[PDB]
DNA sequence: AACCGCGC
DNA sequence: CTGAACGCGGA
């Protein structure tokens, strides 16, 4: 019925393949022997596997109805291209819990479910939770087989209510009996939602991104090519017609042109009813890498315009289309344009919408780069617009242009709308080709999806993807998707949310630190004493398991180590110093993922008393539990409900007659959101908040022998990362080595870094996640003890380290696995071991005497392997991957401190390197997206003022005078200032994650401005989400709160009588004929946000450091004043 | 004082 | 259709 659409549906998309150059090739007959080795005798025809899609085919011993497979999409050796497809059944399973009547429940469900059943068997896996997994017993399941997905999800639709019904009612007829009957035996289904694209992906295990020889035995991989194929790739860019101070929109506006550009080579299509004159061709080349050359099609009007778009794809087959943003911009106004003009895009280029609203088609994947960009560059979202991806990641400044100029210039400049049109398509494309192709397209060759949907799950649903690889291929069967508790409990209480304690962070010391300063150090002698005690062993460590050496092949082992035992004898004599401090950074090399490979950490290892028989092997592991819940107790919880079953509420169902429903009737889910409402007023009231939060230590049994399928996933993605972590400081090094010797074209060096940075970090996210994963909403392997467990270990490594600098120098910041420290310069640093060949291996003292310590502490001496599996033999040994890494030393870092007392700032430093250049911004609002700009602006010239000066107290001096800078263009109202660049200054931007309607009941200043914009602007500005608020503070009212004086700066380019009805309203001054802006904002808001940032990065650090206040204009808060008397 | 949205 | 900790300024 519905197989004979999907079949139509098909084979319209057979004709949009044909068409691009992708008919369905079927290999030649071959009785021979599917054999993999002599592959170039075999009949068939080999490709570079490019795409791949779940279809719909018929048969050209089943009925009218079609056949469920995968058509895969190849390039070919020849420039061709050609698609094949792979039939097969989809599944699922049957669990018992019964198995001598598995019999029983076969033929039930065989007859059950007759009318969609294709096959059933009975087969055997591994189950993790079973008691004797690990001495070979299996868990027998019945699996099932259908013809298509639309029969499977029959199936399940037959089935769930069975398992309901088993789950949910008591059937008591004769209660003096209880031969049981067959639904009871049906335990659960298992296996039963996993995508079909990726049951055929891991089954067949098909990559895209690998070549194949394709046969009539199936996909046979070609190992010995692994170089990708070339797509042909276009990228685009649309710019299009909108009106003054509003966004575009496609039932009206226009649009006016679209670049691109097709394997380096572009274009640009003009609209010439709005492009008011032919543009002609030119070049825009912002570095001989990325060449830019355009021709140009002016076009008479907006459907010519169209449909060379349309024809020019036809004519080249791109097989990727990238785009900036073309989901959610770019594409759905080509499509709602080409709608009015009575064309129909599917047809012409076999583009749509699907059912998340994104656009897609078979043959070509869509590349939306900025997905990349959220996911995977590790931008702050403040740098995540095209123009900042552009100069981080491309290194070049793009041409950039007003939107409210862009309609206008299409009349009075077209030349110049026609170079920003062309940046863009530049920019686009140049970044998808450098950063997004290989990485994607790469991370296809090892999970299996197409690149679409690479590009665009979740971090988390990556891993997903990878461990049920592993666990497929070790035959373990997947358990289902975790779902929370609705309601949990503790003491009694009803607990609004649980956790488990985090990273460990602390905030030390404020303060500017540098190079050609000097500090105070007190080095405690009993520490010095202990590091001179551990020097042998820590000397034998770094060569023998950091460098894996061997004392023996070294030269001059001796030698290092009497150097290094004369500068600590010094530090232990003389441990009162003044001197210069090294900065340094120790941060562990990716810490939990580290920790969960060395202590054997995954879900399925986790014990609860059961039932390894018995759970030496067990590992017992300290984590700390985090919950917050009502005061209320369960008889106060049982009133409420009461109270609430009184109550009547509406029906959220819109497809139902019945708009009032008891409460018995909501679901549970509902029920309890309810009380949860109810319960936070009656516990305010009485008691008087609405969280308790308590910390409650916990210990956890991780079996030490479990299959270890996940960690060997972790400690495998964990290899792939170090990789690219080490070609990244591999490049760095040689950039200095002798490379950076002026003048040369590395620059080559520089664009190694850039690359295998971007590279190693991309590896990092997922590589993080798969510690996360196990907390995440339906995770297949959910543990809230696991990550307890890792967290807390990390946070006593990291305090165990810190409680060592601190005994030889001054750490200034901790964050979770890394300490910013300063270090005296006479502290033991730098050395190289010789080996006999000659070879130098590299020491870091700081660094290995760390080390050291956490293997002594934090090894792991319980770790099993199986050894001989045959026979179920373990091997116990000794694992820890543990390790500190250095960076530095640095020239500066600047620490702010709090407006309160005895307080810290955590999370937000600067620090720069010897050339003199930022080499780390951490946290402040000139990096956030959003923010006053005012402070933005200051924050980004005060930092590398820290660097002048002879003195620390010449150095306060230099950034005071910018201090007073900032401070006269305020104390000024900005008259020293232009216009432009008044509201530009002032302006803060917020978006709103949502949209106006999801806040209400809740104040902010986004609110307000969102609200204002509406009202003046029209519903249409506040119909999206991620809308950026752009206000300014008004004085105006007299003592209301600062959210309801928010004002949308787009105002200020208002005709000046709407201008002046709002700010009239706005502002509840009926009489108002000023209109300037300098007489609507509040200079005392803005002088008080100054301040603030003016105390915690300057004065108030200059007074710790015992410099007096350097900004006079800026007073001290009283504690401060007050602490300084004597 | 305790909460909320956004952004290692 | 990954996690927790934190800075800021808004009863
Ligand atoms: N995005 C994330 N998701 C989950 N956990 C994270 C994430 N980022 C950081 N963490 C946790 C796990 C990390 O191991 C730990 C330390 O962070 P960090 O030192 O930046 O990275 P790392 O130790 O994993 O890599 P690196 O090798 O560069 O130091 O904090
Ligand atoms: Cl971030
Ligand atoms: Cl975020
Ligand atoms: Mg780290
Ligand atoms: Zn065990």
């Amino acid at each position: 019925a519905l197989s004979a659409q999907q079949l139509l549906n098909a084979s319209k998309i057979d004709d949009i393949d044909s068409m691009m150059g992708f008919e369905r090739y079927v290999p030649p007959q071959y009785n021979g022997r599917f054999d993999a080795k002599d592959i170039d005798q075999i009949p068939g025809r080999v490709g570079w596997l490019t795409n791949m899609h779940a279809t719909l085919v018929s048969q050209e011993v089943t009925t009218n109805q079609g056949i469920s497979g995968v058509d895969f999409y190849f390039l070919d050796e020849e420039g061709g291209s050609f698609k094949s497809t792979v039939v097969y059944d989809p599944y699922f399973f049957i669990a018992c819990n019964d198995e001598s009547r598995v019999n029983d429940v076969e033929e039930l469900v065989k007859k059950y479910l007759e009318s969609c059943l294709k096959s059933l068997q009975i087969i055997r896996k591994e189950d993790l939770t079973m008691d004797n997994h690990l001495l070979g017993l299996q868990k027998t399941l019945i699996k099932l087989s259908f013809v298509n997905s639309n029969q499977l999800f029959e199936a399940r639709k037959l089935l769930r209510p069975i398992l309901q019904d088993n789950a949910n009612n008591n059937v008591q007829r004769n209660i003096y009996n209880v031969k049981v009957d067959a639904k009871h035996l049906i335990e659960d289904i298992r296996e039963y939602d996993v995508p079909y694209h990726v049951r055929v992906s891991i089954d067949k295990d098909i990559r895209v991104g690998k070549w194949y020889k394709v046969t009539q035995q199936g996909f046979i991989e070609d190992t010995r090519k692994i170089a990708f194929a070339d797509p042909v790739v276009m990228a685009f860019a649309i710019a299009t017609t909108k009106p003054p101070l509003k966004f575009p929109d496609s039932a009206v506006d226009q649009i006016m042109m679209i670049s691109y550009m097709i394997d380096g080579e572009g274009f640009l299509i003009t609209n010439r009813e709005i492009i008011s004159e032919d543009i002609e061709d030119f070049e825009y080349t912002p570095k001989p890498e990325y060449p830019g050359f355009f021709t140009i099609f002016n076009e008479n009007d907006e459907v010519a315009l169209l449909q060379r778009f349309f024809e020019h794809i036809r004519d080249v087959r791109p097989t990727v289309i990238s785009t900036f943003n073309g989901d959610f911009f770019d594409w759905p106004f080509i499509h709602n344009r080409s709608k009015i003009h009575g064309l129909d895009m599917f047809d012409e280029i076999g583009f749509a919408p699907d059912a998340e609203g994104e656009y897609k088609s078979s043959y070509c994947s869509h590349m939306d780069c900025f997905r990349w960009v959220k996911r995977d560059s590790y931008l702050p979202q403040g740098s995540q617009g095209l123009k900042a991806v552009t100069q981080s990641k491309l290194g070049y400044n793009p041409i950039e242009l007003d939107p409210e100029l862009m309609t206008p210039y299409a009349f009075e400049k077209p030349q110049h709308l026609s170079e920003y049109s062309v940046s863009d398509a530049v920019a686009t494309y140049y970044l998808y080709m450098k950063y997004v192709h290989p990485f994607i397209f790469s991370l296809c060759t090892i999970i299996p999806l197409n690149p679409d949907e690479t590009l665009r799950k979740g971090t988390g649903t990556l891993c997903e993807m990878l461990l049920m690889v592993q666990a497929y291929q070790h035959n373990i069967l997947l358990p289902n998707k975790h779902t929370d508790p609705i309601e949990r409990f503790y003491d009694g209480h009803l607990l609004e949310s649980e956790t488990y304690v985090g990273g460990h962070v602390e905030s030390l010391e404020a303060g500017v630190f540098r190079s050609d300063l000097k500090n105070e150090f007190k080095i405690d002698p009993s520490a010095i004493d202990e590091l001179l005690q551990e020097l042998p062993e820590a000397l034998k460590f770094s060569v023998e398991v950091e460098n894996k050496s061997s004392v023996d092949k070294v030269t001059n082992f001796e030698e290092i180590k009497n150097q290094i035992t004369q500068k600590l004898l010094e530090l232990k004599e003389n441990n009162i110093r003044n001197e210069l401090p090294l900065i340094y950074h120790v941060d562990v090399a990716s810490m939990y993922p580290n920790i969960m490979t060395t202590n054997r950490l995954q879900p399925d290892s986790i014990k609860a008393e059961r039932d390894c028989a018995s759970c030496t092997c067990a590992r017992k592991l300290k984590w700390a539990w985090r919950g917050e819940f009502f005061p209320s107790k369960m008889d106060e919880y049982n009133m409420i409900k009461r109270a609430l079953q009184n109550e009547t509420f509406p029906n959220k169902n819109k497809f139902s007659k019945k708009k009032v429903l008891t409460f018995d009737e909501l679901s549970y889910a509902d029920q309890v959101i309810h009380i949860k409402k109810r319960l936070t007023e009656y516990s305010r009231k009485v008691y008087h908040r609405v969280k308790v939060s308590e910390i409650v230590e916990r210990e956890a049994i991780v079996c030490q022998r479990e299959n270890p399928f996940y960690v060997d996933t972790v400690k495998s993605f964990r290899d792939r990362r170090y990789e690219f972590k080490g070609l990244a400081k591999t490049w760095k090094g040689n950039l200095s080595k002798i490379d950076p010797s002026d003048k040369h074209a590395r620059d080559e060096a520089k664009k190694m870094i850039v690359l295998y940075d971007s590279l190693q970090l991309a590896h990092k996210v997922i590589l993080n996640s798969f510690y996360g994963y196990v907390m995440r909403k339906g995770s297949r392997w959910y543990s809230m003890e696991m990550a307890g467990i890792t967290c807390l270990t990390g946070a006593t490594i990291i305090q165990m380290a810190r409680a060592l600098v601190e005994r030889v120098g001054r750490p200034l910041e901790l964050d979770t696995d890394g300490i910013w420290c300063i270090l005296p310069k006479s502290f033991p640093e730098t050395y190289f071991f010789t080996l006999e060949n000659g070879k130098k291996l590299y020491l870091s003292y700081p660094c290995s005497m760390l080390n050291y310590r956490v293997h002594q502490k934090f090894t792991n001496h319980q770790y099993q392997e199986l050894k001989d599996p045959l026979n179920y033999i373990y091997e116990t040994h000794s694992e820890n991957t543990i390790f500190f890494e250095v960076d530095g030393p640095y020239k500066a870092m600047i620490l702010p401190s709090s407006k309160e007392e005895g307080k810290g700032i955590k999370k937000r430093y600067a620090v720069f390197n010897e050339d003199g250049s930022l080499a780390e911004l951490k946290g402040f609002e000139l990096k956030r997206r959003g923010e006053l700009q005012l402070i933005k602006n200051f924050q980004s010239d005060i930092f590398k003022v820290f660097l002048e000066g002879d003195t620390l107290e010449g150095c306060y001096s230099a950034v005071a005078s910018v201090c007073n800078r900032w401070l006269d263009v305020l104390d000024s109202h900005g008259l020293m200032l232009e216009d432009e660049d008044l509201v530009s200054l002032i302006c803060e931007n917020r978006s709103m994650s949502k949209t106006l309607k999801e806040y209400e009941g809740q104040k902010s200043t986004s609110i307000t401005t969102a609200r204002r914009l509406g009202d003046f602007l029209g519903e249409d500005m506040v119909k999206d989400k991620g809308l950026q608020c752009k206000y300014i503070i008004s004085s105006k009212p007299f003592n209301a709160p600062v959210t309801e004086r928010a004002i949308p700066v787009a105002i200020f380019s208002a005709d000046i009588p709407i201008k002046r009805s709002f700010l009239r309203r706005w502002t509840l001054d009926p009489s108002l004929e000023d209109l300037d802006i300098r007489t609507i904002i509040d200079w005392g808001y803005y002088r008080e946000r100054l301040g603030s940032a003016i105390q915690k990065i300057i004065t108030i650090p200059a007074a710790l450091q015992g410099v007096s206040n350097p900004v006079p204009r800026v007073e001290h808060p009283d504690w401060l004043k007050r602490k300084i008397a004597t």
